[PDB]
């Protein structure tokens, strides 16, 4: 076990998934800022199987899960793993494929009905139209499992059309549209407060 590093600490029943855009729309430096944001967020959550569980997935044309909700590791080790996520700089970053992964590989088997489910979709690009056929269906599938999707649009290449579609699916699906990764730290606490408020108290 490890104590909180800050006074601001979400201590509720929540399963939170960080989905990171691995496309080259973000430079290696910007991706580091994105990871720093993820780490900063994690520090403000009571990470534990009995409180806030976390998952981290980097998506390109396919995806790489670095941390799974059930991974029983020290919060500090989980944060270290997140800080070490490798920069992909891929030509394509499919939001449809990563939402499919979230729906069928993260929240397929609900081992924790007592926790709220949230997917923080950090987007900086637009996937090829040929990969979006089931986009709306996966978002609706998530909605039906009460998996709240919070899209964070970063920069002008972010898929704003999909962000808007996501917001439309469920009231809790709130979007955060930022001009760049440098604005993430500015809105971090607001984002944490929003999602923590969504989760049940123990």
């Amino acid at each position: 076990s490890e104590p909180p590093l800050h006074d601001f600490y979400c201590s509720r029943l929540l399963d939170l998934v960080f989905l990171l855009d691995g496309s080259s729309r973000l430079s290696e430096a910007e991706f580091e800022v994105l990871k720093a944001f993820v780490v900063d967020m994690m520090e403000r959550l009571r990470v534990s199987q009995k409180w806030v569980r976390v998952a981290v997935v980097e998506y390109h044309d396919g995806s790489h899960a670095y941390i799974g909700l059930k991974d029983r590791k020290r919060p500090s080790e989980l944060r270290r793993i997140a800080s070490q996520v490798k920069y992909a700089g891929s030509q394509v970053a499919s939001t449809s494929e990563v939402l499919k992964y979230t729906l069928f590989q993260i929240f397929s088997k609900i081992d924790r009905p007592e926790a709220s489910r949230i997917a923080l979709l950090l987007m900086a690009s637009q996937e090829p139209q040929r990969m979006s056929r089931n986009f709306v269906r996966y978002v609706q599938g998530l909605k039906k499992k009460k998996v709240i999707v919070i899209p964070v649009g970063i920069g002008p290449h972010a898929n704003l059309k999909q962000i808007r579609l996501i917001e439309k699916q469920a009231p809790e699906n709130k979007a955060f549209v930022l001009s760049s990764v440098d604005e993430l730290e500015q809105q971090r606490d607001e984002i944490v407060s929003y999602l923590c408020d969504l989760a049940p108290e123990a």
